[PDB]
């Protein structure tokens, strides 16, 4: 019948955000309707956005949206650089996709994650220990929240005792330190032989752990051994984002007391609390991976044309109003609680659970052994990443009554 105008295409360029506050252009773009264009610095051309639940849950979860086809040419990205392997499950379809993500999904449900709750509990005994030893003060990233995702993780995957500590260094040289290009690639190139060789060595294996898993599915065929190592790598190298949410996570604890103390004082809430905060952290900056139309498809009025591509922001998702009464409040009670943080449909994060059991066995030890834990900076003094994709603080340094 009448005419919809197109949205205007809102350029959103690199900004550093301090802490955790909402990215304003990004809340600009919550309020001039469910479906905008944006330009990212890099890439070329637009794309769509959408910024609802419900729409978010369309694009992420339906067939008609592809990410394969991501890759045939230069979407506006946030990132620098793109494309890194075309094997990459984050760039696979149903054809493959599916393959892949089967081979591992048993070691990540709920269930699979709890196998390793009790030892990651002792760990996490173990890093603390360490750093009430060494008394206060205390960078909490460096002590606590970074070495433990990746022990974890080490457990979790299989990894023999005596590599961990390679798989360590590993972890930390791969696009995490500094040497850009030479010693993150070089490192990167080691942590793929080793699973080559460890995965390769599962070819027959009834573990559970997931290189086993991983093993057994190439050596029936299911997936290939480069397939089977570039997930491996992706899994192995994935805590960081429990470093920087986590880091988040206890940023808001001791900057707003009052969360820190309920959850002292009622012990009871911390799953439903940590749910909370996974649901407001601003997690990443902007958005990260499209998906293209492979056919036409309408969102809310607005025809999306095949071959148009379109990101979604779980972040806005995650404040939806009308899914999240009273959005912007962190309420530790809230009824039900949806959110996206963990993504939806098909490449919904493997490492969601994972990182619940991570998030409460570290809340547990944090609030219940640091005694009079308090940051021991200003909370606006707390850095936080420049340049990042994830958000989240460079250190957090913390004190307490030695
Ligand atoms: C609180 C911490 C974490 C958050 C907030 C998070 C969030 C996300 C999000 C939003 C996505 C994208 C979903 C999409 O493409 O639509 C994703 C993908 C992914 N995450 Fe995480 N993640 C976390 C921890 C982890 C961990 C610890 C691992 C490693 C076990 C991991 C592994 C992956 C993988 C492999 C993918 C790609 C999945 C696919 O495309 O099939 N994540 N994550």
């Amino acid at each position: 019948t009448i005419s919809q105008a197109v949205p205007p295409v809102r350029d959103w360029p690199a900004v550093d955000l301090p802490g955790s506050d909402f990215d304003p252009v990004l809340t600009e773009l919550m309020r001039e309707g469910p479906v905008t264009r944006i330009s990212l610095p890099n890439g070329e051309g637009w794309a769509w956005l959408v910024t609802r639940h419900d729409d978010v849950r369309l694009v992420t979860n339906d067939p008609r949206f592809g990410r394969e086809a991501v890759m045939d040419r230069q979407v506006t990205r946030l990132a620098p650089h793109f494309r890194p392997a075309r094997g990459a499950v984050g760039f696979l379809d149903p054809p493959d996709h599916t393959r892949l993500r089967r081979s591992v999904a048993a070691a990540f449900t709920a269930r699979g994650v709890e196998r390793v709750r009790e030892r990651s509990r002792g760990m996490l005994d173990e890093l603390v220990d360490a750093m009430l030893r060494a008394g206060p003060p205390a960078d909490l990233t460096e002590a606590v929240l970074s070495p433990f995702p990746i022990a974890v993780i080490c457990e979790l995957m299989g990894v023999p005792a005596t590599d961990r500590h390679s798989m360590h260094t590993w972890t930390q040289l791969i696009l995490s330190s500094s040497h850009g290009a030479e010693v993150s690639e070089r490192a990167k190139n080691e942590m793929n032989a080793y699973f080559s060789d460890l995965i390769g060595l599962r070819s027959d294996s009834a573990g559970e752990d997931v290189t086993s898993l991983l093993g057994a599915a190439v050596g029936r065929d299911e997936i290939t051994l480069s397939e089977a190592v570039g997930l491996a790598v992706l899994l192995q190298i994935g805590g960081e984002a429990v470093t920087n949410n986590s880091g988040q996570m206890f940023h808001l604890l001791l900057s707003r007391p009052e969360l820190a103390e309920r959850l002292r004082s009622e012990p009871e809430i911390r799953p439903r609390a940590i749910d909370e905060l996974l649901r407001w952290i601003p997690h990443r900056n902007a958005v990260g991976l499209s998906r293209i139309a492979l056919e036409d498809v309408e969102i809310k009025g607005v025809r999306i044309r095949a071959g148009d591509a379109v990101y979604v922001s779980y972040l806005a998702a995650n404040r939806d109003p009308e899914v999240f009464p009273d959005p912007d409040r962190i309420d530790f009670e809230r009824s039900p609680n949806p959110h996206v943080s963990f993504g939806f449909g098909p490449h919904y994060c493997p490492g969601g659970m994972l990182a619940r059991l991570e998030s409460e066995l570290l809340v547990d030890a944090v609030l219940d052994r640091v005694p009079g834990l308090k940051l021991a900076v200003a909370p606006e003094d707390v850095p936080f990443k420049k340049g990042a994709l994830i958000r989240g603080p460079e250190a957090l340094p913390v004190t307490w009554h030695h």
